[PDB]
Protein backbone atom coordinates (compact mmCIF):
# COMPACT_ATOMS: atom_id res chain seq x y z
CA UNK A 1 0.00 0.00 0.00
CA UNK A 2 1.68 3.11 -1.24
CA UNK A 3 0.06 6.24 0.25
CA UNK A 4 -1.81 5.12 3.21
CA UNK A 5 -1.62 4.87 7.00
CA UNK A 6 -0.66 2.39 10.03
CA UNK A 7 -4.31 0.42 10.47
CA UNK A 8 -3.53 0.28 13.76
CA UNK A 9 -3.02 -3.60 15.60
CA UNK A 10 -6.09 -6.12 14.37
CA UNK A 11 -8.50 -3.26 13.20
CA UNK A 12 -8.92 -5.10 10.09
CA UNK A 13 -9.46 -8.56 12.03
CA UNK A 14 -11.13 -10.36 8.33
CA UNK A 15 -6.88 -9.42 7.02
CA UNK A 16 -4.97 -12.82 6.56
CA UNK A 17 -1.51 -13.19 5.42
CA UNK A 18 -0.53 -16.26 3.26
CA UNK A 19 2.80 -17.73 3.64
CA UNK A 20 5.04 -20.14 2.22
CA UNK A 21 7.81 -19.36 3.99
CA UNK A 22 7.23 -15.17 4.04
CA UNK A 23 4.09 -13.40 3.53
CA UNK A 24 3.61 -13.19 -0.38
CA UNK A 25 -0.50 -12.66 -0.59
CA UNK A 26 -3.39 -10.81 1.70
CA UNK A 27 -6.54 -12.65 2.17
CA UNK A 28 -9.83 -12.19 3.36
CA UNK A 29 -11.71 -14.70 5.98
CA UNK A 30 -15.38 -15.23 4.76
CA UNK A 31 -15.61 -17.61 7.65
CA UNK A 32 -14.37 -19.79 10.31
CA UNK A 33 -12.89 -22.16 7.44
CA UNK A 34 -12.74 -20.60 4.56
CA UNK A 35 -10.48 -17.87 2.60
CA UNK A 36 -11.03 -15.42 -0.69
CA UNK A 37 -7.97 -14.68 -2.22
CA UNK A 38 -6.73 -13.94 -5.86
CA UNK A 39 -6.17 -16.68 -8.03
CA UNK A 40 -2.53 -15.67 -9.30
CA UNK A 41 -2.06 -15.98 -5.68
CA UNK A 42 -2.20 -19.20 -5.73
CA UNK A 43 0.24 -22.05 -5.14
CA UNK A 44 1.39 -25.12 -2.61
CA UNK A 45 2.40 -24.89 0.95
CA UNK A 46 -0.04 -22.13 1.81
CA UNK A 47 -0.11 -21.62 5.48
CA UNK A 48 -2.98 -19.13 6.38
CA UNK A 49 -1.87 -16.42 8.98
CA UNK A 50 -5.21 -14.74 10.69
CA UNK A 51 -4.82 -12.10 13.74
CA UNK A 52 -1.39 -10.64 12.20
CA UNK A 53 -0.25 -7.08 12.72
CA UNK A 54 3.28 -7.36 12.58
CA UNK A 55 3.71 -10.33 10.21
CA UNK A 56 7.60 -10.82 11.50
CA UNK A 57 6.41 -10.45 15.47
CA UNK A 58 4.57 -13.12 17.45
CA UNK A 59 2.42 -10.22 19.24
CA UNK A 60 -0.25 -12.76 20.17
CA UNK A 61 -3.78 -13.13 18.72
CA UNK A 62 -2.07 -14.51 16.00
CA UNK A 63 -3.49 -18.49 14.35
CA UNK A 64 -1.28 -20.07 12.12
CA UNK A 65 -3.89 -22.55 10.01
CA UNK A 66 -2.14 -24.72 6.96
CA UNK A 67 -4.45 -25.09 3.98
CA UNK A 68 -6.43 -27.76 3.40
CA UNK A 69 -8.30 -27.49 -0.22
CA UNK A 70 -7.40 -24.06 -2.58
CA UNK A 71 -10.06 -24.10 -5.62
CA UNK A 72 -9.09 -21.30 -8.25
CA UNK A 73 -11.52 -19.94 -10.22
CA UNK A 74 -12.63 -22.45 -12.95
CA UNK A 75 -12.16 -19.63 -15.71
CA UNK A 76 -9.24 -17.70 -13.89
CA UNK A 77 -7.23 -16.89 -16.77
CA UNK A 78 -3.59 -16.04 -16.04
CA UNK A 79 -3.18 -14.30 -18.90
CA UNK A 80 -5.35 -11.51 -18.61
CA UNK A 81 -6.17 -12.05 -14.98
CA UNK A 82 -9.86 -12.49 -15.58
CA UNK A 83 -11.79 -14.02 -12.44
CA UNK A 84 -8.74 -13.54 -10.37
CA UNK A 85 -10.41 -15.06 -7.88
CA UNK A 86 -8.96 -18.04 -5.20
CA UNK A 87 -10.70 -19.99 -2.23
CA UNK A 88 -8.85 -21.43 0.34
CA UNK A 89 -9.92 -24.17 2.98
CA UNK A 90 -8.20 -24.04 6.48
CA UNK A 91 -7.28 -27.71 7.76
CA UNK A 92 -9.01 -26.27 10.75
CA UNK A 93 -11.24 -23.75 11.44
CA UNK A 94 -10.43 -20.59 13.11
CA UNK A 95 -11.56 -19.86 16.33
CA UNK A 96 -13.49 -16.51 15.62
CA UNK A 97 -12.18 -13.41 17.96
CA UNK A 98 -12.51 -9.81 18.10
CA UNK A 99 -9.17 -9.91 15.97
CA UNK A 100 -10.06 -12.69 13.77
CA UNK A 101 -13.11 -12.16 12.29
CA UNK A 102 -15.24 -12.73 8.89
CA UNK A 103 -16.37 -9.83 6.49
CA UNK A 104 -19.77 -10.35 4.60
CA UNK A 105 -19.77 -11.49 0.99
CA UNK A 106 -21.52 -8.44 -0.99
CA UNK A 107 -25.73 -9.27 -1.82
CA UNK A 108 -24.96 -6.68 -4.35
CA UNK A 109 -22.44 -4.80 -6.54
CA UNK A 110 -21.05 -1.75 -5.41
CA UNK A 111 -21.17 1.53 -7.61
CA UNK A 112 -18.55 4.47 -8.72
CA UNK A 113 -18.16 7.00 -5.33
CA UNK A 114 -18.25 3.63 -2.96
CA UNK A 115 -15.23 4.43 -0.33
CA UNK A 116 -13.63 1.37 0.47
CA UNK A 117 -10.99 0.30 2.89
CA UNK A 118 -7.86 -1.29 1.35
CA UNK A 119 -5.71 -3.15 3.49
CA UNK A 120 -1.98 -5.21 3.26
CA UNK A 121 1.81 -6.09 4.13
CA UNK A 122 2.64 -4.85 0.26
CA UNK A 123 5.53 -2.41 -0.80
CA UNK A 124 4.87 1.60 0.32
CA UNK A 125 7.22 2.75 -2.23
CA UNK A 126 5.39 3.90 -5.71
CA UNK A 127 9.70 4.37 -6.79
CA UNK A 128 12.20 1.62 -5.41
CA UNK A 129 11.21 -1.35 -2.12
CA UNK A 130 9.92 -0.89 1.22
CA UNK A 131 8.06 -3.84 2.83
CA UNK A 132 6.23 -2.92 6.34
CA UNK A 133 5.77 -5.22 9.03
CA UNK A 134 2.66 -4.18 10.31
CA UNK A 135 -0.69 -3.67 8.23
CA UNK A 136 -1.23 -0.76 6.10
CA UNK A 137 -4.73 0.88 4.89
CA UNK A 138 -5.89 3.31 2.23
CA UNK A 139 -9.65 4.40 1.67
CA UNK A 140 -10.07 4.82 -1.80
CA UNK A 141 -12.70 5.32 -3.82
CA UNK A 142 -14.20 3.04 -6.63
CA UNK A 143 -13.49 4.55 -9.40
CA UNK A 144 -16.17 4.91 -12.78
CA UNK A 145 -16.42 1.89 -15.47
CA UNK A 146 -15.48 4.29 -18.08
CA UNK A 147 -12.30 5.90 -16.08
CA UNK A 148 -11.04 2.27 -15.09
CA UNK A 149 -11.46 0.86 -19.13
CA UNK A 150 -9.94 4.42 -20.19
CA UNK A 151 -6.91 3.51 -17.98
CA UNK A 152 -6.67 -0.04 -19.11
CA UNK A 153 -7.78 0.05 -22.82
CA UNK A 154 -8.64 -3.48 -24.06
CA UNK A 155 -7.74 -5.09 -20.14
CA UNK A 156 -10.23 -4.18 -17.60
CA UNK A 157 -13.66 -7.08 -17.54
CA UNK A 158 -16.92 -7.07 -16.46
CA UNK A 159 -15.12 -8.92 -13.75
CA UNK A 160 -12.48 -5.65 -12.55
CA UNK A 161 -13.15 -2.75 -11.04
CA UNK A 162 -10.88 0.27 -10.86
CA UNK A 163 -10.22 1.77 -6.83
CA UNK A 164 -8.26 5.29 -6.32
CA UNK A 165 -6.81 8.25 -7.52
CA UNK A 166 -5.89 9.47 -11.13
CA UNK A 167 -3.83 11.72 -9.81
CA UNK A 168 -1.72 8.51 -8.48
CA UNK A 169 0.29 8.64 -4.89
CA UNK A 170 -2.75 6.34 -3.17
CA UNK A 171 -2.58 2.57 -4.38
CA UNK A 172 -2.11 -1.18 -3.38
CA UNK A 173 1.37 -2.30 -4.88
CA UNK A 174 3.17 -5.71 -4.69
CA UNK A 175 2.54 -7.90 -1.77
CA UNK A 176 -0.94 -6.47 -1.59
CA UNK A 177 -2.76 -9.43 -4.15
CA UNK A 178 -5.10 -11.18 -2.81
CA UNK A 179 -6.14 -8.84 -0.11
CA UNK A 180 -9.57 -7.02 0.92
CA UNK A 181 -11.65 -4.26 -0.47
CA UNK A 182 -13.97 -3.74 1.64
CA UNK A 183 -17.09 -1.08 1.29
CA UNK A 184 -20.07 -0.58 3.40
CA UNK A 185 -19.18 -3.64 5.50
CA UNK A 186 -19.27 -5.94 2.20
CA UNK A 187 -15.81 -7.88 0.29
CA UNK A 188 -16.57 -6.07 -2.81
CA UNK A 189 -12.83 -6.29 -4.05
CA UNK A 190 -9.85 -8.13 -4.28
CA UNK A 191 -6.28 -7.02 -4.68
CA UNK A 192 -5.46 -7.79 -8.59
CA UNK A 193 -2.90 -5.88 -10.41
CA UNK A 194 -2.22 -2.48 -12.07
CA UNK A 195 0.75 -0.81 -13.71
CA UNK A 196 3.15 0.18 -11.20
CA UNK A 197 1.68 1.76 -8.24
CA UNK A 198 0.24 4.98 -7.22
CA UNK A 199 1.07 6.65 -10.55
CA UNK A 200 -1.08 9.37 -12.15
CA UNK A 201 -4.19 7.37 -14.60
CA UNK A 202 -2.73 3.96 -13.27
CA UNK A 203 -5.64 3.19 -10.48
CA UNK A 204 -5.67 -0.52 -8.60
CA UNK A 205 -7.71 -3.15 -10.90
CA UNK A 206 -9.87 -5.31 -8.77
CA UNK A 207 -11.63 -8.55 -8.85
CA UNK A 208 -15.23 -7.56 -8.59
CA UNK A 209 -16.25 -10.35 -5.92
CA UNK A 210 -19.77 -9.32 -6.29
CA UNK A 211 -19.84 -11.34 -9.78
CA UNK A 212 -18.65 -13.91 -8.03
CA UNK A 213 -20.74 -14.94 -4.57
CA UNK A 214 -23.42 -17.43 -6.19
CA UNK A 215 -19.80 -19.37 -6.80
CA UNK A 216 -18.37 -18.86 -3.17
CA UNK A 217 -21.22 -19.73 -1.57
CA UNK A 218 -22.11 -22.83 -3.75
CA UNK A 219 -18.14 -23.70 -3.88
CA UNK A 220 -18.26 -23.22 0.21
CA UNK A 221 -21.41 -25.40 0.78
CA UNK A 222 -20.03 -28.48 -1.40
CA UNK A 223 -16.46 -28.32 0.33
N1 LIG B 1 -0.35 -1.89 -8.98
C1 LIG B 1 -1.38 -1.97 -8.12
N2 LIG B 1 -2.11 -0.87 -7.92
N3 LIG B 1 -1.74 -3.09 -7.49
C2 LIG B 1 -1.10 -4.26 -7.76
S1 LIG B 1 -1.18 -5.67 -6.74
C3 LIG B 1 0.46 -5.89 -7.17
C4 LIG B 1 0.80 -4.85 -7.99
C5 LIG B 1 2.06 -4.05 -7.99
S2 LIG B 1 3.27 -4.54 -9.25
C6 LIG B 1 4.83 -4.14 -8.41
C7 LIG B 1 5.38 -2.76 -8.68
C8 LIG B 1 6.15 -2.20 -7.51
N4 LIG B 1 6.87 -2.95 -6.70
N5 LIG B 1 6.06 -0.88 -7.29
N6 LIG B 1 -0.27 -4.44 -8.76
CA1 LIG C 1 2.55 -11.24 14.13
CL1 LIG D 1 -8.04 1.88 9.73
Amino acid sequence: IVGGYTCGANTVPYQVSLNSGYHFCGGSLINSQWVVSAAHCYKSGIQVRLGEDNINVVEGNEQFISASKSIVHPSYNSNTLNNDIMLIKLKSAASLNSRVASISLPTSCASAGTQCLISGWGNTKSSGTSYPDVLKCLKAPILSDSSCKSAYPGQITSNMFCAGYLEGGKDSCQGDSGGPVVCSGKLQGIVSWGSGCAQKNKPGVYTKVCNYVSWIKQTIASN
